[PDB]
């Protein structure tokens, strides 16, 4: 884990973060000419620990994996707006204290510019390929579309072209719920000994429905009580101290500060903000790119994915159980759609 | 058009709980005939009660030349054990004199349907010609002609699954707990104390109005345009919100919230399919392509199991598009009402 400093940054709104740190991993050897570098765009409660044991993308990333770190150098930044090592609403801000309710809105725009300069502080000026899915996936779709000069070819997820009504909708709720938790203190509960651990907990709760496959989950738990509870006596169902355990498992590890900012980055996602249009800016792309979605995803519907790879100059549609989360279990599906951008770079 | 409160005295739960004096509101439009045959029993989902027409929350199939004919038949709708518009709930006065709050009992769809039976009985009403309902009122019409066929001469079965399912367990049991999360909840005893809780409602309703809509046409409606800093959407949930606070008790929404959860017609029967297998009232099922909360998949099971084929109903509004498509929706009503008479 290394620390690169890009300096100030102007953002999208024409605010500037001073001092801005972006968090960088690496995994594999820079080539004499660097032209085998691999970004690897981590999802909303992701980081930079890509791979490893346990990375989030482990299975893909590694020696002989899709992202085959014998031949490629792979690179994941923590996105701007994190909590793992990058600038975020819990680092200090010049006066001292951190950052809290003073942090600016950051936009996915942003969170690329952020990323690239990142990597030119670093010597790096063109990539082979960027990879991501979810939030990773607009990440990828910003960096082909507004920086094409600097990527050979791009692999998009389980994303879409800009937020739908229903993601903003779960997202914007989701924020209510922290802001509602009395700890939340405006957001400036950084230093105070208590943290929004409810508001969080209930926010995980109802956006981990929106990343799994309505099938799936009722074969996994259907109606079942949890082991030896009555529900008519106060007992829980089975699915429901799973969801209690997911929201607790997030609070242990992540910011609930970071987790409304990034969310506010997925809500203002729209690659054709400024350029005429989603029609008009896909319309625009100079990126050899690959697209898949996943049959059951809930929260970034296969429409959408089918709408990128209509309008961008045919979608790879990964028939799975497993809803959004898809692009994160279906390793060997991922994997071929990954070794296929790679092609399209070498 | 007055809402009068039935008496039903003494009601044991399925939990074995009892309940000493149980009170069910009531709402009726259309003369009763003379022989009591004509009796249509309309049955409310989670946040409904019985005000079905004025407007009224059915109104467009309950009234003279409606779906359901008033000038021909009489039709009923009661508020559910467990809410808060006339009937025995939560918020109700417990024998001691404070409101029953975390003292209410766990209520199921099969309790609330014998409050009901108890409720027409003691009207001098024993057997209906038809039970119709949507979501929560679905549950109720399946269990309705599952557990207590003689009763009852045709259902409607709208919107609704065979039991809850694990994502309909997971938005609910999550809905509650943002209720309980807020300051106010009081464990439940938050009536007379002067604080409602009304943050904790307003993001349970916000995430249930989600799961009622259809995904494209929120985005055709709203898509991310902002309001007029919030987006479009985002202020449309905070007003679906402060609506159902507006009108609706935290308390009985948990108690009835719960009563879903918990909806499941193949238990004690041997299984969903030997329950769904035993039904021996002519039933017609309609589900609706866009919902996300009942998806079309469970309706389809229930038209496969039941003796009785599926009435698929395009619609882009969602779950909510059996209250919206008054058109299809009365179309499966007359249906229903063709085979009970
Ligand atoms: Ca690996
Ligand atoms: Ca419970
Ligand atoms: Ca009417
Ligand atoms: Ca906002
Ligand atoms: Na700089
Ligand atoms: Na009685």
């Amino acid at each position: 884990l290394g620390i690169v400093d890009i300096g100030a940054l102007t953002l999208e709104s024409g605010a500037v973060i001073d001092n801005v740190q972006i968090a960088v991993e690496r995994w594999g050897e820079l080539s004499p000419s660097r032209d085998n570098v691999v970004v690897v765009l981590h999802a909303l409660t992701g980081d930079s620990h890509v791979a490893g044991p346990p990375g989030w993308w482990d299975g893909v990333v590694g020696p002989g994996a899709a992202i085959d770190t014998r031949r490629w150098c792979a690179i994941a930044t923590n996105v701007l707006g994190g909590c793992r090592g990058s600038t975020g609403p819990g680092s200090l801000h010049p006066d001292g204290k951190a950052w809290g309710s003073r942090f600016p809105a950051v936009t996915v725009r942003d969170q690329v510019r952020a990323d690239l300069a990142a990597l030119n502080a670093m010597g790096i000026h063109q990539v082979a390929a960027v990879v991501g899915g979810s939030m990773g996936g607009a990440r990828a779709l910003e960096w082909v579309i507004g920086h094409p000069e600097t990527v050979r070819a791009g692999l998009i997820l389980a994303v879409g072209a800009r937020a739908t009504a229903d993601q903003i909708g779960t997202q914007s709720t989701q924020v209510a719920a922290i802001k509602a938790d009395p700890n939340w203190q405006n957001g400036d509960y950084y230093g105070t000994g208590l943290k929004p651990d409810v508001g969080l907990q209930i926010a995980r709760r109802f956006a981990h429905l929106t990343y799994r496959g309505e099938v799936e989950l009722d074969t996994r738990f259907g109606n079942a009580p949890q082991d030896d509870e009555n529900p008519l006596l106060g007992g829980r169902y089975a699915v429901e101290s799973y969801l209690e355990y997911q929201g607790r498992k997030l609070v242990d590890r992540f910011d609930a500060g970071t987790y409304v900012t990034l969310t506010d980055s997925l809500s203002s996602h729209d690659v054709g903000r400024g350029r005429g249009g989603v029609e008009a800016a896909l319309r625009s792309c100079e990126v050899p790119v690959v697209v898949g979605g996943f049959t059951s995803d809930r929260l970034y519907p296969l429409r959408l994915q089918e709408e990128l790879a209509e309008l961008m100059p045919g979608l790879n549609v990964v028939e799975s159980i497993y809803g959004h989360d898809g692009f994160l279990i279906e390793t060997e599906a991922v994997g071929k759609l990954i070794r296929q951008t790679l092609e399209l770079a070498s």
